This record gives C-alpha cells, structure tokens and sequence, in this order.
C-alpha cells in the first residue's frame, strides 16, 4: 500500500495516501455483489454478470461507497503499522481521482493535547443587576409605543426616518445573487441601516418612480463573489409609509394578541415576555462574560480537526441557507465560521477539564432547578421534570448541560465576581 | 401547537400532531435570526431586514433545521402528558408542505415488545465438515483450468454456450432508462442464465448483426414502473468470443495474477486464497443456519420503527447506485429492502437480548482470537490485535461483533448440532 506520512507543524500531520487502479476496481466489484446479495437486487439474480463491467463502465454512483470504505481501509491498516490517532476525524482533503488509474487523498489528522487554564481568578464576572421596576416596564413600554409608532402612507420622498415597502432583485455583475433578495421587501426605520448606497438610492427619488440602483458590496460581505463586484437592484419604489403615534389605543395593544386589549393587559403579556426575556438576558449576560473570559484567560492552540469538522456542519448548513448549493460554501470567508468554532472547540478543551479532573456529577439540585425552569417554559412544568426523571437519553443531555453550566460556575464563582448595577434597556440595547 | 394519538395497529400508535402556521413561521424566524448572529451572516449585518419577510417570502432554505427542531419540539412535550413513547425512534410520516398553512404530521412508531427466543433444540446447527487437502485443492484446480478457459474471436452464430461481448442500450416502453445498459457487456456462459428473451435473442443471431431485442421485464423485476413494460433493447454484436480450453500453460498462470509463472505458484496463491474464503464459508454455513434458525424459528413481532431505519439506510445506499434518483428509491419492492432488515432486526432483539439477560461479556480471549483471525487477512496480524486494544472506538464495534457470534454460539450449543461433512466445491456450491 502506498503511504506517506508527513508532519505540516506539532499536532497536525498530512498522511498522503494513493490506491492503486485494481485495488479499487475489485473492491468496487465485492461491496456491488456484498450489497446486491444482502438487498436482493443482484442486476438479476445471484450468479450472472460480473461487476467488472459493470464497475467500470457505469459504476461511478456505488464508487462513493467504495472510496468511503477505501479511505477508511487504507487508513485502519496504516495507522497500527505507524501508531497514527487523529484528534476525533482526520480531515480528509482530496485533490482528483482519475477513474482507471489509482486515488490520492490527504489525510490531515491532528492529535489531541492534555490542555490547562489559568487565570480564573483574573477572569471578571459580569452580574449586570437590573431589577425590573416599573420605570424599567413603562421606560421600554414607551421605547415600545415610539418604535413601534403605526405606519401612514407619506406624500413625498423617502427619507432615513421612513418606512418603504418595496422590492430589490437582478444581479450582481451578471451572476444570479441566489435568494439574496426579497420580493415585497419592508425597509422600517428607527434600527439600523444597510449597505451606504443601497438604502441611499431609495431615500434618493419619490414614490412611485421606480428604478435599478448600481451598488458594489463590501469586502466584509460573507461570499467572495458578490463583494468587490458591483449590483444592479431593480428598485420599485411602491409605498413610503412614515412612523407617528396616534396613540397607545386597543387597536395597537391587540396586535400583541392580547386578548383583553386594554393597556393594562398588553403590561401582562409584557410580563410575560420580560420573565423568560430577563431570565436568558442575565444568564447570557454572566455565561458571555465567562467564556469570552475563560477563552480570554488561556487562548490555547487547539487541533484543527474539531475546527475543520465545526467548519464542514458551518459551510454545509450556510450554503443549505444559500439555496442549498454546495459550491456557495467553498465563497464564505472560512474566519466568520471559526469564529463560532474557535469559541466552541476551545470551550469544548476547557470545561471538558474542568468536569472531568475537578470531579463535577450531575448536580441533583442544580439540573433539579434547571429541568423547573425550561420546564415552567412549557404549559404542565411540573410532569415535565417527572417524565425527564424517568427518561435516560433525556438525563444523558440534561447531566452534559448541567455541566456545561456547572463547568462554567466552578471557574465563574472562582473569578472575580462584579455585581454592577444596570436597567432593563442597558441590558438588551448592548446586544442586539 | 395541537396533538392527538391514533392506534393504527396495535404497537402501531400514530400521535398525529398539527404545528399551526405561525408555530412554523416563528420558529423560522428564530432559526434565521440565530444562524445569522452566530455565524455572522446577517445578509449585511446584526442590526437590520426583520426575519419575517425572509421567511414568508424565501425561507424555504431554513424548513430543513426549523421542522428538524419542531420534530423533536412537539413530540417531546406530547409525550411527557400523555405517556407515550417509540422503540428507538418515532416514523415522521409528513404532509406536503403548503406555506401558510398548519403542518399537520403523523407522527407515528411501534413500542417495544417483550422479545424471546424459543424453539433452539429445533434450530438444527450445520457444521460442514471440509478440509484444505490437495483432492480439494485439485478439485477446484481442475475447475478453475475447465471453467476459467481463455477466449478466441467467433466469426458466425452465438450459442447460449458460448461468450459475447455487446454493447446494449434502448428504450423500456419508448421511454430511455437510467443504468440499465452496458457498453461492452459480457454475456459469459459456464455461469447462470440471464431474463428469457434477452439472451435467447442474443443467441438467434449471427456476429455482426446491428438490431433490437423486444423482451418484457418480469413483474416480480426490482422496479415498478420497468416491470411488465415491453424493452427493446439496441443489441450490437460488438464482439463474439467463443469459449476454448487450450491449457492451464504459464500464458493462464500470469493471467491469473500469479507472477510466479510455475504452476506451483498457482497452488499457492491457490491455498492462500482457499485459506481465507475456507474460513469465511464455514463462518458464513455455521453462522447463515444459526441466523436463519433463530429468525424462521422465531418469526417475532418487530416495531416497524427498526425497519425503517433500515430501510432509509438501504434506499439511501441503494438509490445512490440508481442515478442518485431518491424518488426511485420508494418505487423499488420493498420486500426487497424488508429481506435483509427483517433478519437484521429480529436477530437484533433476539441476540441482543441473549447477551443482556445471560450477561455475555467481550471475552478478552475470544474477541483478541476473532481479530486474528481477521488481522490474518490485514497487512500485519499481531500488530492489528495490538494497536486495536488501544482504540476503544473500534473495540466497540468488535465488542459488537463478538457479542453477536457469541450470543450465536450461546444458542448454538444449545442448538441440534449435527456435523455434516462436504467438499470444499460443495461448500460454496450452492452459496455462489
């Protein structure tokens, strides 16, 4: 078998490995007739027509089970010969394979390191104490009633402080952007804007007089082909509809589905909202603090196996959103998916020690509470908790985010804990 | 969100839930607004465009993660009130996605029945009792030279008897059909017999004839919408082989693959050869008598949940090798798919519940003994055993496999053993 195992830097190694032309014909041959006999689909029948011909001239389909097992069968027996263990996956990087000649793949396999933090103490504990009076409900009620102020449709031009309903489609330098655009689009005011141009262009002529806008993306757009690359949006300037309050009337209160539709009803549903909203606020306040502390603290270099597979679930799954075509992947900026990934690998690395070697169970008390609360999210909590606790699968998941949390709270309780005084808007407005 | 359960047959419990249009058209919003703040593709950035319209209006790239969320989302809180539970995993059975509009889902599996084995005095064990002498070793010789004979170019008319290489392609019913042709076919005869017709026409026809072969396909043939259509297949006499026996001179013996040349050299990769497949028939007659002893004997209630698992994995494998067409997947017989799962999954209670319940521990022995076996085959045996013994991984996949022959054997030796002795020709006589 051929095989070369070289070293690229520390824990990572490139394992160049190429199978020869027969080798993978007659393995072709074998799983067409192992699969054939187990499945019962033959061609015909169990003793006719051998899988050479029909490997090589139209086995091109059952050649992604072949190179499957293949990659995975070089690799089993070369491995024990060389004592190679990837961290996890190898990430498997082929460059061609010629049909008829032989498959040369790059196995790129990491090893795993014993990691360690330090700096717990020096990682500061955000507690952003906001205890919601009715300064805080009636402050971000009005902030409600003034953002949320009813649409009317305006008499002029469009400006930054309107509301058009409208439509952008056509292309970015010729290239069909897919599903880049939104037919019926609603430009509100009040939040944030897009690209300087795009939205220039609209606020730039009147209603009714619809025309393409020339806009090139930024550099700092997430697919490589539409940034840099000019766009022409076919602009139909339909309705400007401006804000105004007319007032804080049953009409508006309604549309929040409040079924009393007093004002004092709309308060309840606000209620509502603010019980799970501070609850996942404070504690995505405290457990954002953490980890950008933890990771903060010890920026360790991690192998870039479990980054590679992170970024394989992040390419397959943003360019599913982007029309679900593949090639769309292999254009995103490879940095906006480690971000997440970095984050989760090196978090992954860190409470995994700390559970581990600091001895952390389930908790009974702290997954108690916590199934009460995700719990008093549905409509029956307390049967909740009682079918979890018969639930094993349930209790296997339930223990792993006990300790996520747990993990996170042995270092969190450790490092300097910094109770600051905040309101609700604070809260949420240094978010998003 | 609504849920109600219906008993489809017995085990059988379709909980039939409908997610209302915007218990959808939320959780797409959410899924779009999270994937865009933490992959950071917001389109243009996390302060602008509501998810809202990209949803209603494009969102159809999102359905995949939001009802792969609403699947377990519904289901997990239905089943905490009313009790209720599938064996292994619960068959999604959807309606057709109409966008604003309730998806209405049945959502349907079988729960676990008590699984015995019974009648094992009954199940009469074959040991085929052979041996690698050179009666044996010449018996196939002899074979091999009077089977495996060398191929001349026939001018004139073709035999059933005879070889031929064609090249066929056509139309079933005047419609052209996906895999189902073979440029430079070989119809070899000493093998088995192909469909009537085909061959028969092949075989009516003199060397150099251009024509076409009407022949109906079967309706017992592994697809629906080929069987028991006309096919006329575009049959060009490409090639004609008459089948001869000059020898088993060194000319058949490098043909071989033995580059030895001597015949010798034959008997060798001969007795290699016979050594391995030796080992995997008497595996494969111990092991196929014992399988289908403990299924036939004990036809048992299986949850149609296990045979759809199987059944996706079998369709995904085996549409892939038809074109990539999935939707030809649902239209192949599925009794076909149901032969090899049937055996997979009752086999998979029974065994399964033999090492349980009689506590069969992965013999250290036993499972190191198995993999030397195999190893035998690998490219270092000793080494194979020994590098495996670190990898738990794959000690668990040969905890699997040992667990499966020893809950055989535990059954085995409590079966009717009956040594019965045969040829090695006998042997894979019927198996071939």
């Amino acid at each position: 078998m051929q095989v070369s195992v070289e070293t690229t830097q520390g824990l990572g190694r490139r394992v160049t490995i190429t199978i020869a032309a027969d080798s993978i014909e007659t393995a072709v041959k074998s799983e067409l007739v192992n699969v054939a006999k187990k499945v019962r689909i033959d061609g015909f029948r169990k003793g006719k027509v051998p899988m050479n011909i029909v490997a090589q001239r139209y086995g091109a389909s059952v050649r992604q089970d072949v190179l499957g097992d293949l990659m995975s069968r070089n690799f089993i027996d070369a491995i024990i010969k060389e004592k190679i263990n990837p961290a996890g996956a190898p990430t498997y990087v082929p460059g061609e394979y010629k049909l008829g000649e032989d498959f040369t793949y790059s196995v790129e396999f990491e090893v795993y390191p014993e990691v360690e933090l330090q700096g717990l103490e020096a990682i500061e504990v955000e507690k952003p104490i906001v205890e919601v009076t009715d300064a805080d409900v009636d402050g971000m009620l009005d902030t409600l009633r003034k953002q949320q102020a009813t649409w009317k449709e305006k008499d002029g031009a469009v400006e930054a402080e309107d509301r058009v309903t409208i439509d952008f489609t056509g292309s970015v330098d010729g290239e069909e952007f897919e599903g880049g655009k939104a037919s019926d689009f609603v430009l509100a005011m009040g939040q944030g804007r897009m690209i300087p141009g795009f939205e220039d262009g609209i606020k730039g002529h009147k209603a009714g007089e619809e025309f393409t806008i020339d806009v090139t993306f930024p550099e700092e757009y997430h697919a490589e082909n539409l940034k840099g690359k000019a766009a022409k949006f076919a602009i139909n300037l339909k309705k400007v509809e401006e804000r105004e309050l007319p007032e804080l009337t049953a009409e508006f209160i309604k549309r929040f589905g409040v079924e009393d539709g007093s004002v004092e009803g709309l308060r309840a549903e606000v209620r509502k909202n603010m019980e799970r909203e501070l609850k996942s606020a404070i504690r995505n306040r405290v457990k954002s603090q953490a980890i950008e502390g933890l990771v903060k603290a010890n920026d360790i270099d991690v192998p870039a196996a479990l980054i590679d597979s992170e970024i394989d679930v992040l390419r397959r799954q943003a360019a599913q959103r982007f029309g679900g075509n593949e090639k769309q992947a292999l254009e995103l900026p490879r940095e906006l998916f480690e971000e997440q990934a970095k984050r989760r690998v090196v978090v992954g690395l860190l409470l995994g020690e700390v559970i581990r070697t600091n001895e952390l169970k389930a908790d009974e008390e702290r997954v108690k509470g916590l199934i009460e609360e995700m719990a008093s999210a549905y409509e029956d909590p307390k049967e909740v908790i009682e079918f979890y606790s018969k639930n094993k699968e349930l209790m296997d998941n339930m223990r792993n985010v006990a300790l996520e949390e747990q993990a996170v709270e042995a270092v969190l309780a450790k490092a300097k804990v910094t109770e600051k005084e905040t309101t609700f808007n604070e809260l949420m407005n240094q978010q998003a």
